C-alpha cells in the first residue's frame, strides 16, 4: 500500500508509532485500515502542533488512557473545572477549558455538529478541514492567525501529498 508508505514518510516516527500503538492495541491493523492510520496520524500531528503554539496547553491526546485521565483529574482538582465524560485533546490554561480538536474531510459545520452532539460538556471545539476552513465554538479560535495558518497549511499539504499519490479520493470518502 502506497498509503502505508505515504504515512511512514510524511509523519515523524513518534506520531507513526503512537498511531500504530493505538490501532494495534485495539486489534486494528494499520496495513489494512490504512485510511484510519493516515487519519489518526493527521489528527495527532494537529493536536501536537496546536499544543506547540503556546506552557499554555496541556496535551491529553496521544497519551495512554491511564495518563490522559491522570492529567484530566489533576487539571479538574486544581482548577475546579467539570470533568468531561470523554477524553478531550488539550487543556487551555489561559482560557481555563478543555479543547476537542476535529479534523474533517467533510464540511466543517457538519463535523462541528457531530462533535458538539457527542459531548452535549463545556468543552471548546475547534474543527479544521483539508481546505483551510475552520469552525470553533462561539467563533473563538483560541490561537493567533499565524498558528492557525500553519495548521491549515500542514493539512492542505497532507491532502495535496495524498493527491500526488492518488490516495486522496479514497482518504476523503472514508470519513462517516
Ligand atoms: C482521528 C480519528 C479517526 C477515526 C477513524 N476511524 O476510521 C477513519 O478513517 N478514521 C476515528 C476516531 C478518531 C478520533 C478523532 C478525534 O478527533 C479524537 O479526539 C479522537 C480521540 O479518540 O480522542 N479520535
Ligand atoms: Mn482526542
Ligand atoms: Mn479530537
Amino acid at each position: 500500500m502506497a498509503m502505508e508508505d505515504f504515512v511512514r514518510q510524511c509523519f515523524n516516527p513518534m506520531i507513526v508509532e503512537l498511531a500504530e500503538k493505538a490501532m494495534k492495541e485495539y486489534g486494528e491493523d494499520p496495513k489494512i485500515e490504512t485510511n484510519k492510520f493516515a487519519a489518526i496520524c493527521t489528527h495527532l500531528e494537529v493536536c501536537f502542533m496546536y499544543s506547540d503554539f503556546g506552557h499554555r496547553f496541556e496535551i491529553i491526546e496521544g497519551r495512554d488512557r491511564i495518563m490522559a485521565w491522570t492529567v484530566v483529574n489533576s487539571i479538574c482538582n486544581t482548577t475546579g473545572v467539570e470533568k468531561p465524560k470523554f477524553l478531550p485533546d488539550l487543556y487551555d490554561y489561559k482560557e481555563n477549558r478543555f479543547i476537542e480538536i476535529g479534523v474533517t474531510r467533510r464540511e466543517v459545520h457538519i463535523y462541528y455538529l457531530e462533535k458538539a452532539n457527542k459531548i452535549k460538556e463545556k468543552t471548546h471545539i475547534h474543527i479544521f478541514s483539508f481546505t483551510g476552513e475552520e469552525m470553533a465554538t462561539k467563533a473563538d479560535y483560541t490561537l493567533d492567525e499565524e498558528s492557525r495558518a500553519r495548521i491549515k497549511t500542514r493539512l492542505f499539504t497532507i491532502r495535496q501529498e495524498m493527491a500526488s499519490r492518488s490516495l486522496w479520493d479514497s482518504f476523503r470518502q472514508s470519513e462517516r
